[PDB]
């Protein structure tokens, strides 16, 4: 998945779209059941074309700068700067990605504005945390998470995220793949 | 998929679980980009595990009735009874199936109710509406929809339930699961 510079992608043609997506994290000191560490809960959300993928949404460049259109197209209700920025990726679209940590008190505050928002129930239909761990049956949390169906880039950018912010392990990030898309044909394989 | 009597799930021996969810609905008259019908919304949600399934849970039948035990394990922070019963499944457990019709006005109440729960942010990761539309495309909506991954039995109990209160036409429902499932082999044989 072809990767460019912010500044480049600016002067591709106008028969290029932009998309911007943010992901909001917060540390989660909690523990499932008492004994799983969260570690940290990242927000996604399901679309209403059936897929989840991150707020944001398309840039009109006629009117906003990225960062301007970014925070006009989130939906959430609620400043996301180029502080914010981690990368670019070729999909014709380049999507733009962009992460903010937050404390756990403000990614929750986001949850409670989202359900209050004009696009809830629109373009919008739900906001999920992302579960991190992984259960001892080593499927349950983030594996089977990863096994749902996400809109172009969104998966490939939660990993990159994930990977970049340093919030796991590479390695953990490879096997957590891997078993989601053995789960995926396996459970394929009973169907077929 | 083997049904079984409600009476007669309730005879079998102290090995069988039972879990209890409700399937919260409400006629939905909006039209997305003002030219899709929604007709209805269906709340689903993301557990624990990573995997999209219906409210509710296991019962413990030490302590509770299905009915009484149904509304203590939904963890929506709000009474289904008998009334609301639509079958119960054989997945060593029995999943037994409530509906509910409500008002999109009262759907919004449990959204709202929902994210504020004590269970919101551990057993409960947050809620979805279904899309039960398609889009042009053929995919976009609730075939993308059914192509996430489901707790056993959710994906069954969506289906069933849709068919028996006169939802969505049968064909309907054959036509967007043989959707999902010939998007989730294409997306498979990408990657394999
Ligand atoms: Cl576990
Ligand atoms: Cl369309």
């Amino acid at each position: 998945l072809k990767q460019i510079s912010r500044v480049e992608a600016m002067r591709l043609g106008p028969g290029w779209s932009h998309s911007c997506h943010a992901m909001l994290y917060a540390a989660n000191p909690g523990q499932l059941f008492g004994r799983i560490p969260m570690r940290f809960s990242v927000l996604m959300q399901m679309r209403f074309d059936g897929l989840l993928g991150f707020p944001g949404g398309f840039v009109d460049r006629r009117f906003w700068s990225l960062e301007d259109g970014l925070n006009r197209v989130l939906g959430l209700g609620l400043r996301l700067t180029e502080a914010d920025y981690l990368s670019s990726h070729l999909t014709r679209v380049v999507a733009h990605l962009y992460a903010r940590q937050l404390t756990l008190e403000q990614l929750h505050a986001v949850e409670i504005s989202a359900v209050h928002s004009r696009d809830h129930g629109l373009e919008v239909l739900g906001l999920v945390r992302v579960p991190l761990y992984t259960q001892k049956d080593r499927v349950g949390g983030f594996p089977n998470f990863l096994s749902n169906a996400f809109v172009s880039t969104a998966k490939c950018q939660l990993l990159f995220a994930l990977k970049v912010l340093n919030m796991m392990p590479e390695e953990k990030l490879v096997e957590a793949l891997a078993a989601a898309t053995e789960k995926q044909k396996k459970a394929l394989e009973k169907l077929l």
